[PDB]
């Protein structure tokens, strides 16, 4: 099955206790019958843990991307044994869906480190990727560049993780306006109750200067609201300043249609990792 | 006539005191020079400096590119009179074709101020550009990832200036290769006497493991050589970290095609603005 290829580098940097992964280019992505082209970009991650991925830049309308991106995974050497590289190519859109053009796995005791490892491989055939499952959270971005206001409209949440015993969850939506690790601002839909796929179509909006748009980051946070306990979440993306992939695509597509509200869906990360990035 | 549209961003930053241009995207550019489509990226400037120009991503193959880029000129708001924007879009190709496809204008007396200018205009024919001439220099560059080798070999230059009263130039080249603003080596090429179109074809190499390929850069330099008294630089070029346009084009096609070596000509811009970049 002819689904291109993908020219990868890996390497162990022993100096700093790292794995080095670098995502160079793919070749004759598969063109589609439905589209023409694909809005190509590959997320990256080691088995068995999942929950930490990282992802490239979204390239428009090309089989042949170029990304140039690198990559780190903190894990002493003696812990190696065991992992495994994955490197799947997506096709962008505004869905949820999970588009694997295809992929490429490297088990670690496959390569010989002490060498740097680059090469072209052929894309796999991959329908679901292993994958931490918290749901998918909805919501479109609107800029107004002159009235410097940030419109945020929370659309709606499904496949959400059950928070309650022998039930389902009780989720709510807040959003925080963040700038250089500052907290500008708060906002909270209302809740909804015993769901995992609730809808709130619930608007709010920011004043943010021009010359600030650039440097913001809004962070969208879903959790489970509980009245005698701690309110948990279950999983939060943000967009703006250092998002990447498609959290980076929609904020970037909010910029270019002025006066417009993008809609797009987003994969719900774990909290702590979404905040390491924010980091 | 027919050459597509350009949207860009426009405002005055009071705050600041320095003028801000958006560069977010170009449509149905001509189909045109190499094959299928063109590697567009824009070059930004603000006459009559003329001598100092950003230069957005090359984008690969494409007519509809889409930059999301910023840029920043620091003006004093009384000294913007006299003073014209010139977006270029430009054609990438490794020769010293300084192809433009279009370009658009925007004479300060022609923008209302104290709010954010946003649009789309078709751009216009130009063949030259106002351009500061120092001529042009032209290497390759070839990396061994396993071996660590970077090899920097100094082939040619055209055009240069005239250093020499009465007469041409003597002409040499000289290498640095830096890492974090600090000068880890020196290489220096034969003199050649009495000539603006000089011929090297000297070759250098560096020891760079793949572990730090990724944050130096190399920085070449153009002299005229002055038996009594100064010898003055001519121009200069960087490749590398935080390099830009057709500068970071070269450096990315040297590490996707690993122990082959890429040529390309360069076109060299004033010591002086190109310091402050690598500062
Ligand atoms: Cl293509
Ligand atoms: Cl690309
Ligand atoms: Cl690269
Ligand atoms: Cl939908
Ligand atoms: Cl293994
Ligand atoms: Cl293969
Ligand atoms: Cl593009
Ligand atoms: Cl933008």
């Amino acid at each position: 099955e002819k689904l291109g290829k993908l020219q990868y580098s890996l390497d162990y940097d022993f100096q700093n206790n790292q794995l080095l992964v670098g995502i160079i280019q793919a070749a004759e992505l598969p063109a589609l019958d439905m589209g023409g082209t694909s809005d190509p970009y590959v997320k990256v991650f080691l088995l068995p843990d999942k929950k930490k991925k990282f992802e490239t830049k979204v390239h428009r309308k090309t089989l042949n991307p170029v990304f140039n991106e690198q990559f780190t995974f903190k894990v002493p050497y003696s812990e190696l044994a065991g992992k495994t590289l994955v490197m799947a190519v997506y096709d962008f859109d505004r869905f949820s869906k999970h588009d694997i053009i295809g992929e490429f796995k490297v088990p670690m005791n496959t390569v010989d480190f002490g060498h740097v490892t680059e090469e072209w491989r052929d894309l796999q055939s991959a329908e679901k990727e292993e994958q931490e499952k918290l749901g998918d959270i909805c919501f479109s971005l609107r800029y107004v560049p002159t009235a410097g206001k940030l419109t945020v409209v929370i659309l709606e949440a499904k496949n959400l993780k059950k928070m309650d015993v022998g039930g389902l969850s009780d989720p709510y939506v807040k959003i925080h306006l963040m700038q250089n690790g500052k907290r500008l601002k708060k906002k909270k839909t209302t809740i909804k109750k015993n769901t995992l796929n609730p809808y709130y179509n619930e608007s709010f909006s920011f004043e943010v200067p021009f010359e600030q748009i650039q440097k913001v980051q809004v962070v969208v946070t879903v959790l489970d609201y509980d009245k005698i306990g701690k309110n948990d979440a279950i999983g939060k993306v943000f967009v703006g300043y250092n998002s990447t992939g498609a959290e980076l695509r929609h904020w970037s597509d909010m910029l270019a249609n002025p006066r417009r509200p993008i809609a797009q869906w987003h994969t719900l990360q774990v909290e702590e990792e979404v905040d390491a990035m924010l980091a």
